[PDB]
């Protein structure tokens, strides 16, 4: 009930044996990152549609029975060197017995080169236009060999450099394996660049909060520990279920924020308490008791406002989920067990060892004070600012994965580009109609006949042919599928890209024209079924999270209108955040300085950034208000109350700032567009929320709600507050 008899056992065991806890820690730790440096090789680079929709099993049948397609796997643009034709039998041998050869090396993981090099004398209709009319391009492609994603990008990693050297090195590469090994390096270089570039910078705004090199050398080693830990929990949550690969960088994200943050308290808080000549055993179960007690709610509060993701069905959010609460999880256990097993070991010796206040708690105690003679002053401008800052959210359009999602003068999308300019109408995106037999074995003739007649009444299709005779054309059919009797399906492009989804309804109402079904699964249907299950429920996530988020916040400290506060301000800072995430990303302002190109937005990310923003927006409530109450609890008034409150927190919270925005920037700079995404998120939100919405607002709000503001009923009040956690105010003893 009370668990505060708890903590205080925690802190005289801890210091009982300070030796086995940080032995036993920092080996385990230590074993953990030395297993999970190999946590590459097993993420899959999959996962961003509904797993149980139906436009995934269409394409699983689909791909199953007429064998998954590889002549788009990786397609390679050949010129002639010597400014020549493309005939130049000469040169045409040369490449050909070098592509011959090296398909003969690596034969295991190359099906086999085709293209028109292959017979160029032929007369076929198809295959003669894979030649540029000036007869200076062409292009050829090479299935590769695997039966999932991952084999066939690592069978494409371990050919890359044998391919890139032909004919001189002119051969361009283009295609699909290109484009996601690019991401992933991109990622790669993301986690390079952010550490030796956030390293140093953490490091310096430590030493300056501190003055001492010690306590501000303590907690970048729990941070370094609770990277290898979360990276060692990943790496063995893996084995039961994929992880995508999008959670390396969230790990190192919020094992550097985090992490870092929670040593800073920690050490602040013992610093503090032992400049009273304590003793290190009373100092350690000091601050473990209050320090720990605050971060061990913080984790909960982070854990139990990013737990909601799992509603959601794209694989892409669970690995998130298990990421931010291993990470979150170990970086608390992490903390308190080793911070205050450290600090015993040390005592006093952690503040010389590295040799060679009044105007900030006077600043912040003017700027509360000339802030407090008028509310409305200052709760009008800033309230009508943040909600006409909401207004950007009426352009709010969503898809999927593209090339555009590099920088414009990169190599892979520029060669995708040049290979889609010069020959065009190879890249296409049918719709599929898959049938499967649920009477007559054999799918007796005519019924895709009947079946192209009802489909014909649908408009907005494409037809190069110009002529409904070769509309809705079959698929081929490879040497790898089962080529069922039972299952046949036909195809086709349409032409405005953007209004799928109206046709794609209603080529799911069409009435199939025996027991037989239909189904729709092409890559638009995937995306649109990705978009419609994220929106279908959407709404019972967000009334989760106010829910659990108020409920939780109420018991830390008894009262009803304190969680409604909280719930406002990070509502107004959220919609703010989501505003001019969408004013930035797609109004396209501020592209040319970022290098990025406009775009709709990430399908399965905002939702993350929702889980994000709420959860960080209700700590740092949870916390200033935490301090303000234990002020208020023995005698002193409101104004008093939140004045002493926000003198407190000032030097704390700024250096919070100042850590989370310092790993954010040392973020925005990547490459991958959703990076960008989620990283001018947290920054926009750290510095609205914190700057404005603390010192400008919540003592304004606070004043015209004066003095009523624990209100909350007698009854539940004492029955619920009281019969368990506690008020438990710290008395000191001699
Ligand atoms: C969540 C969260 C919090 C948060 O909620 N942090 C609370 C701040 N610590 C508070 C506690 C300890 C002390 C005292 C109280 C309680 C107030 C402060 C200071 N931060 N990041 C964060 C991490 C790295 C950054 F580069 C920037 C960040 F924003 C996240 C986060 C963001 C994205 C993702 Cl994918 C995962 C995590």
């Amino acid at each position: 009930f009370q668990s505060n008899a708890m903590f205080a056992w925690w802190g005289r065991t801890v210091y009982q044996f300070r030796y086995i806890v940080i032995g036993v820690m920092v080996a385990l730790c230590l074993g953990g990152g030395v297993y999970g440096i190999s946590l590459g090789n097993h993420v899959t680079q999959s996962g961003f549609y509904d797993e149980g929709s139906q436009s995934v099993a269409a394409s699983l049948i689909g791909d199953e029975v007429y064998g998954r397609d590889r002549t788009s796997h990786v397609v390679a643009i050949l010129t002639p060197p010597d400014d020549k034709k493309v005939t130049d039998k000469a040169w045409q041998k040369k490449v050909t017995e070098e592509l011959d050869q090296v398909v003969k090396d690596h034969e295991d993981q190359i099906v086999g080169w085709v293209g028109w090099l292959k017979a160029p004398d032929t007369t076929d209709p198809t295959v003669s236009a894979m030649k540029t009319q000036d007869l200076r391009h062409t292009f050829i492609s090479i299935p590769l060999q695997g039966d999932d994603d991952d084999e066939i990008l690592k069978n494409y990693q371990v050919v890359e450099p044998e391919l890139q050297q032909v004919n001189g090195g002119d051969i361009r590469l283009a295609g699909l394996n290109p484009l996601a090994s690019e991401l992933t390096g991109t990622i790669g270089e993301d986690q390079k660049r952010a550490e030796v570039a956030a390293i140093p910078l953490v490091a310096v705004v430590l030493f300056f909060v501190f003055g001492t090199v010690i306590a501000a050398a303590l907690p970048a080693i729990i941070g370094g520990l609770a990277i290898a830990g979360a990276l060692g929990i990943m790496r063995l949550v893996a084995e039961f279920t994929p992880v995508h690969f999008f959670a390396q960088p969230v790990v190192t994200l919020i094992g550097l924020g985090i992490a870092i943050d929670y040593g800073l308290f920690i050490v602040s808080r013992f610093r503090e308490e032992i400049a009273e000549g304590y003793d290190t055993e009373a100092a350690v179960r000091r601050t473990v008791m209050t320090s720990g007690r605050t971060v061990v709610f913080s984790a909960v509060i982070i854990v139990a406002s990013s737990v909601p993701l799992l509603l959601f069905p794209q694989g892409f959010l669970k690995s998130i989920t298990y990421a931010i609460i291993a990470s979150v999880m170990l970086a608390a256990i992490l903390s308190i067990t080793v911070l205050a097993a450290a600090l015993a070991i040390l005592g006093p010796r952690v503040d010389a060892l590295g040799v060679t206040e009044e105007v900030e708690r006077g600043f912040w105690g003017r700027l509360v004070n000339v802030v407090m003679k008028r509310p409305i002053a200052f709760a009008a401008p800033i309230l009508v600012v943040m909600v006409l800052l909401i207004i950007p959210l009426g352009q709010l359009s969503l898809g999927g994965i593209s090339e555009k999602y590099l920088p414009p003068d990169n190599a892979v999308r520029q060669s995708q580009e040049q290979f889609d300019k010069l020959f065009p109408g190879f890249r296409t995106e049918p719709l599929t109609l898959v049938m499967k037999r649920e009477d007559g074995e054999p799918i007796t003739d005519a019924q895709i006949a009947d079946m192209r007649a009802k489909a014909l009444t649908v408009s907005g299709f494409t037809d190069p042919d110009n002529d409904p005779e070769k509309m809705w054309k079959e698929r081929p059919a490879n040497d790898s599928g089962s080529k069922d009797p039972s299952v046949r399906v036909i195809q086709n492009g349409l032409e405005n890209r953007n209004d799928a989804a109206k046709k794609i309804d209603e080529l799911r109402a069409l009435q199939p024209p025996h027991g037989i079904e239909v189904f729709v699964g092409g890559t638009p249907a995937l995306e649109q079924d990705s978009i419609h299950s994220l929106f279908d429920k959407l709404p019972l996530m967000a009334l989760i999270l106010i829910v659990t988020t108020t409920v939780l916040m109420f018991l830390a400290f008894g009262s009803v209108v304190l969680p409604i506060k909280a719930a406002l301000m990070s509502a107004l800072t959220l919609g703010s955040t989501m505003g001019i995430l969408t004013w930035m990303f797609v109004d396209g302002h501020g592209s040319g300085l970022m290098n990025y190109t406009p775009q709709p937005l990430m399908a399965p990310m905002i939702g993350l950034i929702i889980a994000v923003i709420w959860g960080l927006s209700t700590d740092y409530e949870v916390f200033l208000v935490s301090r303000m109450v234990e002020a208020r609890e023995r005698g002193m008034s409101t104004a008093e109350a939140i004045r002493i409150g926000t003198a407190t927190t000032g030097r704390l919270i700024t250096g919070a700032a100042l850590i989370l925005a310092v790993v954010a920037g040392a973020f925005v700079f990547s490459d991958l567009v959703m990076m960008k995404y989620l990283a001018f998120g947290l920054l926009i939100a750290l510095l609205l929320d914190a700057t404005i919405i603390r010192m400008f607002l919540v003592p304004a709000v606070m004043k015209l709600l004066g003095d009523d503001c624990w209100w909350a009923p007698r009854w539940m009040k004492r029955v619920q507050e009281k019969l368990g956690l506690g008020e438990t105010e710290l008395p000191d003893e001699r």
